[PDB]
């Protein structure tokens, strides 16, 4: 009777300072092609199929162009940035055009093979919402590397039975994304 | 479709650019201090009663210090930024810490009695969730500018049913309010 993204209880602790400090070094080893393998149920994130996100870094922050097949069939491209949080919270804000923006934190990553990417919101009656990514260097993620962030969303005490596996690979027109 | 907050169809076309026009060479004007009159079925508006904002401009942003009673009937305060949209549209970003930022439009003000408030989301099934506040200089509102409220988001297709009236007046501590 409620959506499945909608939990009781508080947002947990996800030890923050621990992994600001460990990523500030490494922004340009994380910039790149990234794409998306799987994600719990997000009914935000506008496109369904082939997720590429390509990431630029300047020394303040990071340019994203995500692109993809839309839920109607259609090519569609995202513009996004990616920037510390403004009150100077130990996380990043993730924004895009013609939308809101939010926190997203990196659980973990080796930046040459995997990304393990959570968001969550607090609400004012007793509940939070999550959104949880796995994110790969290629359209395909080896069992080894799934298996590092099913551990990392248990150990903070996400279902990782929420997991959805988003479609990639040699169907998804790639070229023609990279060029808009 | 479940919550009153989650409404068919995509958000609502509200001619943004004769706004920010209006507005962007009274920034000053519209600083200082407004109670929330009035809002729309909100889950992330943490301040139950006494809803008091205190707003400072300093050229390039906005600095706001919320306060009043909480759900737990406790005294809270919350820090908050309104800046410019990142990507260069043309509305504001609220951003409150601990929370995500939204966009922000000012659909009608006087800057010296009342001020109506709205922001929108888009989700990927083809439905929005909307967030309407009615601001005012004073713990009350006379009928007139309620009525230019009412009419302003009617003009934006917005069910001006949907308004609650929050708890103003002498039950509130305003002055320990604002000892922060």
């Amino acid at each position: 009777k409620i959506p499945n993204f909608v939990v009781p209880g508080k947002c947990a602790s996800v030890d923050r300072n621990k992994l600001w400090a460990e990523q500030t070094p490494n922004r340009n080893s994380y910039a790149g092609v990234w794409y998306q393998f799987a994600l719990t149920n997000n009914p935000y994130q506008l496109i369904e199929k082939c997720v590429r996100n390509e990431y630029s870094f300047d020394g303040k922050q990071f340019v994203i162009k995500s692109t993809g097949i839309a839920y109607d069939g259609n090519l569609l491209k995202r513009n996004g940035k990616l920037y510390p949080n403004p009150f100077g919270e130990p996380h990043l804000s993730i924004d895009y055009e013609n939308s809101f923006a939010a926190p997203l934190v990196i659980l973990e990553t080796d930046y040459s093979n995997y990304a393990c990417l959570y968001s969550c919101i607090d609400y004012n009656f007793g509940y939070h919402s999550d959104f949880s990514f796995i994110f790969s260097r290629s359209a395909n993620l080896a069992d080894q590397y799934v298996k590092k962030c099913e551990a990392a969303f248990k150990n903070i005490n996400v279902d990782t039975t929420r997991f959805v596996k988003t479609v990639q690979g040699s169907s998804c027109p790639y070229d023609t994304q990279k060029t808009v």
